């Protein structure tokens, strides 16, 4: 059993998951002076079908918005990829205070939250479960969220949280295109990395947007208002779910810009 508290947190994870001290761990600090511009990086092409939106679920440490992933209605293309990747999910990470909460940092700068839009390699693999542990199995768009103005595009997501307040609760969440949450510029960093929580597989090609999106201090409070406990128990708010940045270990972060 793992979490983000004292006993079961990021510093304890290695005890059950030795890959935590691996060579391709995420998130990282992106140092802009150390990034290598790569001229082969194509533009990011996302093409998502609103009808693939399926369900929202309170997973105890976080919440997920899952998508139907049986066909190629919702796909990521371009960037560092030859393979088309299929959308299956988006979720957020946040912190105890506005001062932190993002997973990735840029030149030491911590943002207030981070949006992850995750995809799996359906050109190569037959399922998420197969893809999940493969070097080229996963592609995740990471978007830094900067505290400021309320983000109207977050609304439907925020409004759905009242129906999944406690652990294990789930509800339909339909007719939503998560490319509406993405920044208007898709300029990006890319590097080979991992899932940022157990099982911490080194299967993720990260796409980190240069441009941030907004979130208000109140919108952040709604995330932290979600409960980690099951219905009927003592209310335990999901205060934070961000992993500390990890050693780059010789990896190079490429820039598309
Ligand atoms: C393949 O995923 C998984 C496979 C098996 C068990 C848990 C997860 N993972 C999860 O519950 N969240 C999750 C986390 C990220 S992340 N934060 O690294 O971008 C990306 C996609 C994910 O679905
Ligand atoms: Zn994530």
């Amino acid at each position: 059993d793992w979490g983000y508290d004292d006993k079961n947190g990021p510093e304890q994870w290695s005890k059950l998951y030795p890959i935590a001290n691996g060579n391709n761990q995420s998130p990282v600090d992106i140092k802009t002076s150390e990034t290598k511009h790569d001229t082969s990086l194509k533009p990011i092409s996302v093409s998502y079908n609103p009808a693939t939106a399926k369900e929202i679920i309170n997973v105890g440490h976080s919440f997920h918005v899952n998508f139907e992933d049986n066909d190629n209605r919702s796909v990521l293309k371009g960037g560092p990829f030859s393979d088309s990747y299929r959308l299956f999910q988006f979720h957020f990470h946040w912190g105890s205070t506005n001062e932190h909460g993002s997973e990735h940092t840029v030149d030491g700068v911590k943002y207030s939250a981070e949006l992850h839009v995750a995809h799996w390699n359906s050109a190569k693999y037959s399922s998420l479960a197969e893809a999940a542990s493969k070097a080229d199995g996963l592609a995740v768009i990471g978007v830094l969220m900067k505290v400021g103005e309320a983000n109207p595009k977050l609304q439907k997501v925020l409004d759905a949280l009242q129906a999944i307040k406690t652990k294990g609760k789930r509800a339909p969440f339909t007719n939503f295109d998560p490319s509406t949450l993405l920044p208007s510029s898709l300029d990006f960093w890319t590097y080979p990395g991992s899932l940022t929580h157990p099982p911490l597989y080194e299967s993720v090609t990260w796409i980190i947007c240069k441009e941030s999106i907004s979130v208000s201090s109140e919108q952040l409070a709604q995330f932290r208002s979600l409960l980690s406990n099951v219905e009927g128990d003592n209310a335990v708010p999901m205060q934070h779910n961000n992993r500390p940045t990890q050693p780059l270990k010789g990896r190079t972060v490429r820039a598309s810009f």
